[PDB]
């Protein structure tokens, strides 16, 4: 189909609209820029390679470049691979970029550069130099950046990339950068706010530095500023997961009461981890447009009960007061100032880490008349006692979050404690259902109906990671008549009663994954036929339950479309010679997707496929140790579309796939032990659209197995990490791979000859077998 | 050193005392008996192979054989491998055994044989034919077995190996086998007790059959019988994990009151799963010596409160009454007859699956004066309430088992429910003293008074409860003698460094699989709690996902062993964060540290300097380790064992001896090593054990493996590499063939991968004479 094989080890994409030729060589194990990059390339990404220098030769012909991404070709030792350390910093020879008259964006992060590269073109709007060794900014080195709008200089001096001195910035270094909108000097060991800064700035990042004091002039001229982040200067270091040095004399970051007066356009102020003890109202006199305020990880426990500053914040949308607790103090109650009633526009309130014993309805009264309140997050508070019925006055909320508490009768997992949650790297949920109460990771042992009195509006309840060891019998959730989603994962469900959960008449999704406990002990009655009573259930997750026994022999539903049954013991239930459970799933009449991966199914007894429900479309048998498979039995699965046999020990494919299924579109066989294909494997398999044979032991593929009238209809064919022998017997396959339009990933990287000797480790895409045609 | 390489793919042991020559060819993927088997072989095992026939050639020279184990060369389809099914039953030609004049034992289990093999020599004492397809026994087929003592015929007709008819035994089939001692007809679809049986019988196994009725005279002559097992005839089928058919009209197995009158030597009576409703005392009239009685999986719930039969069993040692509950009944109390007090000799009482709500002290009062009682098993009873102080009257017991209950403020896992717990295959803190096992209960909160009067306990098992408490040293105050606490599979909240410090005699603490509170950010955890435990020897903290700690150091003057696998030292030792690099340094007496499975893809500098001084055994297995600075082992002056198995290492050090002068045992199995360094083991005089198996090694040269080190090795593992057998490999091939160093699997998985000719061939068989023309 193609007249010229694509030999370039980079993906190449078009956007004729925007006149773009996108060349992506990310992580291609390159040690030189590859020859034959298109002359018309506009976007060239060389991120995560080992190219040791840049020169006028590098981009010679490439005069139409608007963006070079040359990140992490020499990462700082502590940030980078320890098995392939960069021996010496990127060397940039003079005149490498001056040619590139259209260059708009240059990322040179993670290259251990010692200086801001000179001779940059005046077209440059974005320069990124994070994670280098540049720790002295001189005005002279910035004259080249006349038209720069975005400048990232952070991570040049911190614990993962130390420079062992204070950061230096010359007086007025940035002032003549008259179009500069975004300046980031984070994670840099900076000691003072650099002045004077250009009045064009909209975003200023100075977080995770060693700034002890703001001078009252520091932000005088910054009347277009919309985002200011001063977090992590005088950090709160308790339980820090990074080396954390507090300001001496236990000082806060010292901010004069009028420091923000010029900042009339400010929308986001981040004062996280500044050891603040008070928030002066005077801070907010001349900002009424502030929408986001982060005051997490300070010492503001007393202030929260006072908080007059809140009176000045009527347009505030998000407020974070998390982790403000006084060390070794466990308060009886939460004490919110009445001032919270003045946050008319508030949508998100987060107060984790206040640390208190009992939540009472009255303590939340100041929020009662906030009409736009959508999220109330009281996670990680060691709350022992909360009458959940108080949330009847919060029907308007989307999320009520009490996760990680001590109650008994998404932000990243590291959010409040991580050093820099916006760090760029260089290694290679039920809310949508409506109102959600998150009681995950609490100490709830026993539940009953009255616990949920007045909460019938709830659409999602998260009970994940509690201690519920109850024989649920369908009387425990009686008020929750509108619940569509129940997360009961990581409890100890005792499924004695086939009536469990039946009172949840609106339930569409039930997760009882990781409730293995009672399934582990012999002689205990379990009723897996409990699905019969759940009349509108669409999806059931029963993963990692260690299920090896069941009192009932069949599960029935007229609604269920998805069953996840991974991490059980169907191998035990279907022990060879025991026919009793071979119809376990047969009566799930509307089931379209069944995951029975990780069931130790080293073989499938006869009867399993005949026992499958009739509309089954997607079947996973992945990670079962399957050593054999009677392909002809797929004839029983008349609606089968996707079969996943990945990570098994299969050694063969069927003589004729066409004869095993009329319907099969997507066949996943990756990570098996297949050494060759059958002579007529895919002949007449016209319905096939996706075939994964990667990570097998295939040596040879011939046209009889892989007819072109089937291959050329595939959306993807995965062939990498096989054992291809590149002899004259391989001429057809090599020609066909070189010349096909069918998508085949990792050609540049992992579609390799293993022999014979001449060709060992050679990419098949580059292979020249002219000697076979002499 | 050896003159003649051993090419036989079987293990050969010599045992001069017993005149034995043992040849074990178990599981060697054989399709014929190997040539060259020693002429003097006495014990030949060919179990789990695919040898399709036996003939007079099979054992021609082997006239000294006393035992042939030829099990599972053609196993019934449902019992055998589905990836490598047997095509055709084993064929045994005439005269294959008749010349083996000294043959005492013949195992032919799992061969799909249709008939008892004939032409067996008169020396034979043991014949095993389990899991064949022999379901009719005729007296004429047994006349050859005149001297047989042990006969195994079970598993020839059951759900895993069906024959589709009742088993048949001709009348008096076994009568003339006048030395027969052990007869097993289990798992056979037998419908009646075969009679008349020889009076020499000592053990009779008739379990898992279809016997509905015992006749009064079925055991009339069996005056030497010691073990009788009638289990699984009229089974109790509730929650059975196999296809189970009960006798009609839930009838019990019907046993006349006088059925056991001749059995005056009987020691063991097994009546498990016989659907019994009553135990007639009359059964035991003439049986004075009974030591073991299994009455599990019946319907004896009412009988347990009456149990007049116990008055006839003063010599009984073990009694099992487990899983006798009445379906859909949850009793308030346990009701043990006063008759239990006559069980003078009793050591073990098991009453699981009685199913009752509340245990009270007085309910165990018939056991108070059983002076020999050692085990009381009340597991799997759904008990909700039990004042643990009641066990102050049971200080004499070794184990009190309350595992699997619902209490709140070593038998195999499928013991009571499995079909045949003695079937053969074709494929703990008790030692510390008095043990209370509270594992798999609903205990959510503990306090000192819970353990009032239990100060005698040496081991407490709290594994698999709900305990989510900030233990502070006040919860176990009565347990002054406790040596072992298993606290695994709870939700320990390690806020206080005083946790567990009241257990002043604690030697072993298991707090593994308490990951819950280590999974959420911002929670204070005090890993320095070890300082307060003054005689703690072993601490297990596996699978806790620990990625953070408020304290920077763990301290102990006593701890010898720390297991810390399945945590996140990778996060604690994040490169550039030095704060936790001495976490283990102050465990001054530590000799063993397991930090496997901690995602340590590299080791930061400072880890080895920070290890405690007497560290001897270190596991860094399963870490995805991609590089290792061998020279840093010089910090570990007492290191003897280093486990780097299942990682991604590609190189060995230039000279191991220069990295460590103490190292004895080096495990490098399952890495990516493709070559050894030129002088790898030079002068490594302390090395005793080296595992390089499951790497990618192509060649080994003599310089890497000097003979003055090799000859000190106790074991050298090289199997499953990528050995290239060219003339460059001459030294290695010769050396492997002639060394006395122990190399496992030396003919099985030490194989050439090339060149083409020798591909797949064992290096031990390789002739490389063309390299020397
Ligand atoms: C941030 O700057 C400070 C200096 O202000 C660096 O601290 C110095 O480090 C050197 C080398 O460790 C010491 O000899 C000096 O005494 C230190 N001075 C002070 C004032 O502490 C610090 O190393 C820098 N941080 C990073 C991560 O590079
Ligand atoms: C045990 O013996 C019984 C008969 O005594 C076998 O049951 C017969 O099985 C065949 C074929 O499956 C049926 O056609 C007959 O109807 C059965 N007879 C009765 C009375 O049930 C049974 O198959 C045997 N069991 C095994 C495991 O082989
Ligand atoms: N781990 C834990 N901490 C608690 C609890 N109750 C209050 N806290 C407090 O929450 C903080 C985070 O954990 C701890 O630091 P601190 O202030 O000494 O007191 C602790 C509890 O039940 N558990
Ligand atoms: N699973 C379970 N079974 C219990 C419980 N309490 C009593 N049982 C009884 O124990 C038996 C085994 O489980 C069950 O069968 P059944 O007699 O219907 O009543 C059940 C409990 O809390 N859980
Ligand atoms: C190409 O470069 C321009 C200018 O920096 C950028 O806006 C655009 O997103 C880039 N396109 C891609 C797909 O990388
Ligand atoms: C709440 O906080 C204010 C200011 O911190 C305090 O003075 C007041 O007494 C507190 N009210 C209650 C109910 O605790
Ligand atoms: C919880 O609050 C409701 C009122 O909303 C009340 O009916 C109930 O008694 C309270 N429950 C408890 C246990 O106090
Ligand atoms: C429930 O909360 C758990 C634990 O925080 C979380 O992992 C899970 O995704 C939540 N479930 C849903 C459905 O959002
Ligand atoms: C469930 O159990 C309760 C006791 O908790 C019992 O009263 C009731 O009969 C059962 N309810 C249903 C809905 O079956
Ligand atoms: C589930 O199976 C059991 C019989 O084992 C039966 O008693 C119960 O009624 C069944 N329940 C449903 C909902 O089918
Ligand atoms: C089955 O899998 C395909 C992709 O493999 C997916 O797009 C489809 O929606 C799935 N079908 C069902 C019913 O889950
Ligand atoms: C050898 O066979 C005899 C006779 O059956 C047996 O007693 C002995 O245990 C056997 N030894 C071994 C090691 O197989
Ligand atoms: C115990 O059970 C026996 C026999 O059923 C009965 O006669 C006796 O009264 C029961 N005793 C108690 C305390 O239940
Ligand atoms: C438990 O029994 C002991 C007597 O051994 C008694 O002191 C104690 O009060 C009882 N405990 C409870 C909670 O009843
Ligand atoms: C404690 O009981 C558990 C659950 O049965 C068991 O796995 C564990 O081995 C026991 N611990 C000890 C130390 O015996
Ligand atoms: C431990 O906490 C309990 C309250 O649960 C209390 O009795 C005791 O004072 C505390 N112990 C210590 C060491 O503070
Ligand atoms: C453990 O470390 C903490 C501080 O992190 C300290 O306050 C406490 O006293 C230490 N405890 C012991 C037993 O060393
Ligand atoms: C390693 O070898 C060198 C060169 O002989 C020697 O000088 C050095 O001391 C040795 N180190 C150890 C730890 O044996």
């Amino acid at each position: 189909a193609r007249w010229f094989p694509k030999t370039l080890p980079c993906d190449v994409t078009l956007d004729v609209s925007k006149n773009h030729v996108i060349v992506d060589c990310t992580d291609k194990h390159l040690t030189e820029i590859p020859g034959g990059i298109p002359t018309n390339t506009t976007n060239l990404t060389l991120t995560i390679n080992h190219i040791p220098d840049i020169s006028p030769a590098s981009f010679h012909r490439l005069v139409h470049l608007v963006e070079i991404d040359f990140r992490c070709n020499c990462v700082p030792i502590r940030l980078g691979s320890k098995s392939n350390m960069c021996p010496r910093r990127l060397q940039i020879k003079p005149r490498s970029f001056s040619g590139l008259t259209y260059l708009k964006s240059l990322y040179l992060d993670g290259n251990q550069l010692l200086e801001i590269p000179q001779g940059l073109p005046p077209s440059l709007q974005l320069l990124s130099l994070e994670a280098n060794n540049i720790f002295s900014i001189r005005k002279e080195q910035l004259t080249e950046l006349a038209n720069i709008e975005i400048l990232y200089l952070g991570q040049n001096c911190y614990y993962r990339n130390p420079c062992y001195v204070s950061y230096s910035i010359e007086k007025d270094a940035f002032l003549n950068l008259t179009k500069l909108k975004v300046l980031s000097l984070k994670d840099n060991n900076v000691t003072t706010v650099p002045t004077v800064l250009p009045s064009t700035l909209t975003e200023l990042y100075l977080y995770n530095n060693m700034i002890a004091e703001i001078q009252e002039d520091d932000f005088n001229n910054l009347n277009q500023l919309q985002i200011l982040d001063l977090s992590g200067n005088c950090p709160r270091c308790y339980n820090a997961p990074f080396p954390c040095t507090p300001c001496k004399n236990n000082s806060p970051l010292q901010i004069p009461v009028n420091a923000f007066d010029a900042l009339t356009e400010l929308k986001v102020l981040r004062l996280h981890s500044n050891s603040l003890q008070h928030v002066p109202p005077r801070w907010f006199k001349n900002i009424n447009n502030l929408q986001e305020l982060d005051l997490s990880q300070n010492f503001l426990a007393k202030e929260i009960g006072d908080a007059k500053f809140l009176h000045f914040l009527p347009n505030l949308i998000q407020l974070d007061l998390s982790f403000n607790f006084e060390l070794q103090v466990y308060r009886a109650s939460m004490n919110l100032s009445q001032a919270f009633s003045s946050l008319k526009s508030l949508k998100i309130l987060r107060i984790r880490g206040y640390v208190f014993k009992e939540l009472k309805s009255f303590q939340l009264s100041p929020l009662h008349n906030l009409q736009n309140l959508e999220v109330l997050d009281l996670g990680t508070n060691f709350i022992k006692i909360a009458n959940l019925s108080m949330f009847k006055q919060f029907k308007r909320l989307k999320v009520i979050d009490l996760s990680v508490n001590k109650i008994s009768p998404v932000l990243e997992q590291l959010y409040y404690f991580r050093y820099d949650k916006y760090a760029r790297s260089c290694r290679f949920s039920c809310y949508k259902y409506g109102q959600t109460l998150d009681l995950s990771k609490n100490s709830i042992f026993f539940i009953k109906s009255s616990d949920f009195q007045h909460l019938s509006f709830l659409k999602c309840l998260n009970l994940s990671g509690n201690l519920i060891s109850q024989t649920l019998n369908g009387s425990e959730f009686q008020p929750l008549a509108e619940l569509r989603y129940l997360d009961f994962s990581n409890n100890r469900l005792d499924l004695l009663h086939s009536t469990a959960f039946e009172e949840l008449r609106k339930l569409e999704v039930l997760d009882i994954s990781s409730n293995s406990h009672y399934f582990q002990s012999e002689g205990i009655t379990h009723m897996l036929n409990f699905t019969k009573n759940l009349k509108v259930l669409q999806k059931l997750m029963m993963n990692d339950n260690d299920i090896s026994s069941s009192t009932s022999r069949t599960m029935e539903s007229e609604s269920l479309r998805t069953l996840e049954f991974r991490g059980n013991h169907l191998d035990v239930l279907w022990r060879d010679g025991d026919n009793r459970y071979l119809q376990l799933f047969k009566n799930l009449l509307k089931l379209e997707e069944l995951d029975i991966s990780k069931n130790s199914l080293s073989f499938l007894p006869s009867g399993v496929f005949d026992g499958m429900p009739p509309n089954l479309k997607n079947l996973s048998l992945a990670k079962n140790g399957l050593k054999s498979f009677i392909w002809e039995k797929l004839r029983y699965l008349k609606n089968l579309e996707t079969l996943d046999l990945s990570h098994n020990q299969l050694t063969t494919v069927p003589e004729r796939l066409s004869n095993c299924s009329r319907s099969l579109k997507n066949l996943i066989l990756k990570n098996n032990q297949i050494r060759s294909l059958t002579k007529y494997f895919l002949q007449d398999a016209f319905q096939l659209r996706y075939l994964d044979l990667s990570s097998n032991k295939i040596q040879m593929i011939q046209k009889t197995s892989f007819p072109e009238n089937v291959l050329n209809n595939l959306k993807m064919l995965l062939l990498h990490h096989n054992r291809f022998l590149c002899t004259c017997d391989a001429v057809w396959f090599v020609w066909w791979v070189q010349h096909t339009e069918v998508t085949i990933p990792y050609l540049a990287t992992d579609v390799t000859c293993v022999g014979p000797g001449a060709h060992k480790g050679q990419s098949v895409i580059s292979l020249d077998l002219y000697t076979c045609e002499l």
